[PDB]
C-alpha cells in the first residue's frame, strides 16, 4: 500500500550503496540495508549517516558481514565460513582503489579506479605478481614475451580463463592455444604441434607440461611455476 518513505539511500565507494532508516528505533540505532550481490544484508547502527555493520547468510550457509566506516570513505565486505569466523574473503574498498585477499594469502589490488570503472589490476600470488587492466567487464592480467601476450581474464564472478595471442610475422614460429574450461588448461601449439599444456590450479599456481616431438602425448610430469621467468620461458 501508498506509504512514507522511512529511509535514506547514501552512496557508498565502488558504486554500492545503504539504505538507512529516517528515525532511531528505542534502542535509539538506525536500520541498515544494503545488497551486496544479490544478497540483502541488514544491520543497526548508532550512526545515522549510512555506516554501521550489515549482516547475511549464502544460500551455501556461508556468513556475509559488511562494515562501512564512519565517514563513508572505506567498505569491508567479509566472508566466513558457516561457523562465523573462518575467513574465505575479504574486499576493502575506497574511492579509487580496492583490494580482495584471498584466504591462500593471493591479493587481487585494484589502483587508480576511474569514473568510467575502469583501472589498473595487480594479482599478488607465491613468487610473483601479474599485472594488467580492469574494465567494467572484467580483469584481465598480461605475461609479455615476444611478440606472444598470455591473458589471464577474471570475470565479474571470479571465473578464470585464459587466452593467447601472437603476432609473430612468420606463420612457422606463431604460438596459437585453446582453453579447456573443464580442466582449466591452456594447451599452447606451434607449427601444427602441440607443444605444452599450462595448468591453472585451484591453488592459483600455474603447471607446465610439455608434449612429445610430435605433439601427439604430454611427457615427462608437470612442473609447478615458483617464478614469472619460468611463464616468460613457456611463451618462447
Ligand atoms: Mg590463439
Amino acid at each position: 500500500g501508498s506509504h512514507m518513505k522511512n529511509s535514506v539511500s547514501v552512496d557508498l565507494p565502488g558504486s554500492m550503496k545503504v539504505l538507512v532508516s529516517k528515525s532511531s528505533n528505542a534502542d535509539g540505532k538506525y536500520d541498515l540495508i544494503a545488497t551486496v550481490d544479490a544478497l540483502e544484508l541488514s544491520g543497526t547502527s548508532d550512526k545515522n549517516n549510512g555506516s554501521g555493520v550489515l549482516e547475511g547468510v549464502k544460500a551455501d550457509a556461508s556468513k556475509v558481514k559488511l562494515t562501512i566506516s564512519d565517514d563513508l570513505g572505506q567498505t569491508t565486505l567479509e566472508v566466513f565460513k558457516s561457523d562465523g569466523s573462518t575467513l574465505v574473503s575479504k574486499k576493502v574498498t575506497s574511492n579509487g582503489s580496492s583490494t580482495e585477499e584471498r584466504a591462500d594469502g593471493t591479493r587481487l589490488e585494484y589502483t587508480g579506479i576511474k569514473s568510467d570503472g575502469s583501472g589498473k589490476a595487480k594479482e599478488v600470488l607465491k613468487g610473483y605478481v601479474l599485472e594488467g587492466t580492469l574494465t567494467a567487464e572484467k580483469t584481465t592480467l598480461v605475461v609479455k614475451e615476444g611478440t606472444v601476450t598470455l591473458s589471464k581474464n577474471i570475470s565479474k564472478s571470479g571465473e578464470v580463463s585464459v587466452e593467447l595471442n601472437d603476432t609473430d610475422s612468420s606463420a612457422a614460429t606463431k604460438k596459437t592455444a585453446a582453453w579447456n574450461s573443464g580442466t582449466s588448461t591452456l594447451t599452447i601449439t606451434v607449427n601444427s604441434k602441440k607443444t605444452k599444456d599450462l595448468v591453472f590450479t585451484s591453488s592459483n599456481t600455474i603447471t607446465v607440461q610439455q608434449y612429445d616431438s610430435n605433439g601427439t602425448s604430454l611427457e615427462g610430469s608437470a612442473v609447478e611455476i615458483t617464478k614469472l621467468d619460468e611463464i616468460k620461458n613457456a611463451l618462447k
